């Protein structure tokens, strides 16, 4: 059977997202650091396509719409994944369990330190808020559906986004927060998403100064040929 | 402040709608320059903004100024589909943006934001809460406390407007997600722009 996105209960949504989670990858072991970080990003992207196809409502969109969303969100998704992993490592970014880099290691590449500092600050914010795994998967799905939303069909994305918000609220209510604390926590998290967008924009600026629609269209389509 | 006193203080702080002078880039830069002076006056009236040090006030305004100009523009343009109401005497269509290189992509994103606010039926009381959120958030414990207060104010407005508990969180989320889009637009604008006034006014 197949659950349509808008029929999922909060528990079914959490179960589907937890099941969709990509694995934690290892680094293949200043030019060497950039090479290792690009290779890791390339490998995470293959898993990100598999994950996006399992995000409720994503497959309901046309292939062209799926590509637009992934093209706009891929760096924000890699970054939220990085900051989540790095939570328990103050002052460091856990790119991989065998690639834990300090702030000073980022200074070896020009313009990279400002991005590393913003990522560290986001990781510190999630740590202080005690972000839960179930909340993290909801936020990452929201980035996917929201980042390219304003760039019937549009109503469907917004209704799926409402379902994910209901899921975040349900998690917070079960965790013991009052209705007021639920709204404050949801707002805090969504405001952090605007900083994640900021980081991706600064990241993309750096990339273009030295992962296209075409590459993503081919990878999203090639997924149909993978074994079940 | 109660939620109603917060809304009253924000509505009272609202800057005026300015007119364009009597070429498109020149008129738009001059209008932005004039709106900035009013934006500083508005910022000083946002509860909690004067509680911050002068250096913190400057940091927040420096990080948020383009997002604030853009949200203001998008709010004004709501009742004008396919157009950006820069001023009552300067209503520009999408095609008029194509006269300047790289400007069309920004105009399209602003038009899409205006269309989203129109479809959500964004209220004036909600708009002033969002604009205060951008100011305190873009360059971000006291600030976090004020941010928590603005969320409570948005919820209070929605509850008084007759939304259910469920509709309140869904609407709060939809309004705050648009702030990620406003951030994106401001970053794209800063990119285009790069390719003392604040201290004196404060
Ligand atoms: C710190 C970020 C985020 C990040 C990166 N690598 C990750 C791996 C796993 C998880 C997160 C990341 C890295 C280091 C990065 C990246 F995400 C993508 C590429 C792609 C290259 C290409 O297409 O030719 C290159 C990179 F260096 N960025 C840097 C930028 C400037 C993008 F913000
Ligand atoms: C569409 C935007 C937003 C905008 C603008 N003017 C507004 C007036 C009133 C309300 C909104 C706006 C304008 C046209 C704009 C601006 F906001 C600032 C300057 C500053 C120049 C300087 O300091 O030398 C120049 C501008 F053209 N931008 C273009 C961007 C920056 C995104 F590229």
């Amino acid at each position: 059977g197949s659950h349509m996105a808008l029929s999922l209960t909060a528990d079914q949504m959490v179960s589907a997202l937890l099941d969709a989670e990509p694995p934690i990858l290892y680094s293949e072991y200043e030019a060497s650091m950039m090479g290792l970080l690009t290779n890791l990003a390339d490998r995470e992207l293959v898993h990100m396509i598999n994950w996006a196809k399992r995000v409720p409502g994503f497959v309901d969109l046309t292939l062209h719409d799926q590509v637009h969303l992934l093209e706009s969100a891929w760096l924000e998704i890699l970054m939220i994944g990085l900051v989540w992993r790095s939570m328990e490592h103050p002052g460091k970014l856990l790119f991989a369990p065998n690639l834990l880099l300090d702030r000073n290691q980022g200074k070896s590449v020009e313009g990279m330190v400002e991005i590393f500092d913003m990522l560290l600050a986001t990781s510190s914010r999630f740590r202080m808020m005690n972000l839960q795994g179930e909340e993290f998967v909801c936020l990452k799905s929201i980035i996917l559906l929201n980042s390219g939303v304003y760039t019937e069909e549009k109503d469907h994305i917004h209704r799926v986004l409402d379902k994910i918000t209901d899921t975040l609220i349900h998690l917070m209510a079960k965790a013991g927060l009052t209705l007021q604390q639920q709204h404050q926590r949801l707002a805090q998290l969504l405001l952090i998403l605007s900083h994640i967008r900021h980081m991706s924009n600064k990241g993309m600026e750096h990339l273009y100064s030295m992962p296209s629609y075409d590459l993503l269209l081919e990878m999203l389509d090639a997924h149909r040929l993978h074994a079940p």
